[PDB]
């Protein structure tokens, strides 16, 4: 029974430390939040986080080549065996120069990035300290990670490195991401997305004198028309959009360079690949069609295909033990686990066939990704919410 | 017989003054060229030109409400009778801030706008002076005009005012524009053009969460695709283009506003109108089709139709006396007249049923509308070329 961990003496002792040092945890939320971490600019926060992982007593603390900070809670099993990884991301959505100063308002704390995902960073440190102080023994090692690149164009670069290049790539057999404050959260699905800019070029020419030459505007417009005839099922949810366009200089000239940006997403890797392949075929057919319709005497239309965003789709089956563990603990805590799809760091693990769930840090929060983001650190709910992830984690690593 | 004007004592005496004061003409080319006159910013050059029109001895010199400068060479007929208008435009294609300093290079003068159309402004002043000094008597009044708005977005606003609103609008029965340096040119046809910006709007939305809503990008793309199936005759030459596009913010959203700029032109007013009506119908059908194919629950696609350019098409029949006069004088001057279509100030007069030709100022020039434009003012060729338009003009007004 996974929820039995909640009645073990070690868990109960660890919760009492989380309780005792909740004020330390809040101080660390504030400290980390005020070290800004825009996309691709996480190094300063990673350096501070690595020092805090060392101060929590973790072993082998280091920052890897991608910029992830990590430390190990060593278990009782053989060195190098299967391990559990739990990550909270260092980056926020907010660009460099965003003023970040926490404003206290009763038990509420207002600052960009404080809930997605800085609180989770502090919650994981609190776990590591409470586990060590209470003497918890786990069967599998736990790798605590502050990872880079969950947000925006980071495109999961940190977890991609952790799980395909880094020292733990062959050991992670259970992956958790702690993202956001909702501790009832159980993200078992990953929405994938593929994004492209298509730049169409042609010879150009005077719009009167050279009327009859190919026009890349038309190949581009034809692409959009056929793109919106691609079938898209309602379930698994599958979507696409023609979203941004530009090009041309004036009505005196046939354009020689124009572009369109396209989005495609799906809950299903198979549906996403199908849309992506249909799209790429449409781009090529639209170019061929323009070169057939008008004159290529001054040169043909060509298209440059540039990928501008890439996240895999995937899902952890509801019968997987990691999901069973999260479900059972969240239920035993009196919350309602409702499995959902999202686009989170767990998408990467899912795409590798690694069992993976994204969970929440606890408490109340709102307006994530907005300049008026805030969390409530009133102790009763903040502490109780933080105890949820600890139970899920220890159920999954196993305790002695 | 029209070229008999070239053997009249008055013409021969006038040419001798053009010769004697050819150096003044060159000085006035330079002076006027160095007063920049970008589109809509001709006022400074117009004021200088009006002072020069007074100094040439013309009567009733004034700047009209649109900004055209003009003066009258009074003929021997009744006041208020039919008149000849001859115009050279004050504006150039070059935007404000273009550095303009004439560079002398042997007998060449290099400066933006010096040939199209500043040399013509100085040539018309030289005619007015030489006619007065030699005592030329003409039957019809001649209205000498430095007009605004021939180039680009000016859209013939100057000649439009002169011939539809101004004080001479009902007296001009022959219209000449002197535009460019090629004195063998005889532009008897006017290519018309209509230019539009179509702005397509919709509600926007999250590109995943709101997938299924209408997208104005698709109505716009469909417009272009069907626009390029509009039939366009080769004779009378009829053309169109989809030339400039923009809109959208990122692949995370369905766009709420996008635009496309369209060109359409023809030698024939009727062919031009057919394309324009087919285009506007396609815009409406594309909006209707998008509102049928996707959801209007957050609001429908709409299209704002904005005309951004309008120049009428037309032609002066080769049997008109004004064309016979031009043809005969150009032949008698040893040049080869090949009547042609272009887009010039004469389009306006043509569209009003006023006999109209665009002619050249004489001499050699090149790279009109480019930053490296130049003319050659070597006297033999420059003077002989300038005498062509004088003969055409006097043949048309009549001399006694
Ligand atoms: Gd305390
Ligand atoms: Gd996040
Ligand atoms: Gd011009």
């Amino acid at each position: 029974k996974p929820e039995a961990v909640l009645k073990t003496k070690g868990y109960e002792a660890a919760v009492k430390i989380l309780d005792r040092d909740h004020d330390r945890m809040v101080d660390e939320i504030i400290k980390l939040t005020e070290i800004p971490a825009p996309p691709f600019k996480e190094a300063a926060r990673a350096a501070a986080y690595a020092e805090m992982l060392k101060d929590a007593g973790l072993q082998d603390v280091e920052i890897d080549a991608e910029g992830n900070a990590m430390g190990v809670y060593r278990g009782t099993g053989p060195a190098g065996g299967p391990a559990v990884m739990i990550a909270a991301h260092l980056d926020t959505v907010f660009p460099e120069g965003t003023p970040i100063k926490v404003r206290r308002d009763g038990t509420k704390l207002h600052a960009p990035g404080i809930g997605d995902d800085t609180r989770s960073l502090a919650v994981l440190l609190a776990y590591a300290r409470a586990m060590k102080e209470s003497g918890i023994k786990v069967k599998q090692d736990i790798i605590f990670v502050g990872n880079v690149g969950e947000e925006g164009s980071g495109d999961l670069r940190g977890v991609r490195y952790l799980l395909t290049k880094g020292k733990y790539k062959d050991r992670v057999k259970s992956f958790f991401s702690m993202d956001g404050t909702d501790a009832s959260r159980i993200v078992t699905g990953g929405v994938g997305s593929k994004r492209y800019r298509i730049t169409y070029k042609g010879p150009g020419g005077h719009s009167y004198g050279a009327f009859g030459l190919v026009n890349p505007m038309v190949a581009m417009s034809q692409t959009v028309v056929d793109f919106y005839k691609i079938p898209a099922p309602a379930k698994p949810k599958t979507t696409y959009a023609a979203s941004v366009t530009g090009g041309g200089t004036s009505v005196n000239s046939i354009p020689n360079e124009v572009y369109m940006e396209f989005d495609m997403r799906s809950e299903s890797p198979a549906e996403l690949a199908k849309v992506e392949q249909a799209f790429l075929a449409i781009v090529q057919k639209s170019v061929e069609g323009e070169n057939a319709a008008r004159s290529v005497k001054e040169g043909p239309i060509t298209a440059d295909v540039k990928m501008i965003g890439d996240r895999p789709a995937g899902e952890t089956a509801a019968t997987q033990q990691i999901v069973r563990n999260a479900d059972a603990v969240i239920r035993a805590k009196g919350l309602d686990p409702r499995p959902s799809f999202s686009s989170t760091d767990s998408n990467m693990a899912m795409s590798l066939g690694i069992p993976a769930v994204t969970i929440g840090s606890g408490g109340i929060g709102a307006r994530a990704h907005s300049l008026d983001e805030w969390i409530d650190v009133k102790k009763t709910k903040s502490l109780e919410g933080a105890t949820v992830g600890l139970g899920i984690l220890l159920a999954t690593a196993g305790t002695q």
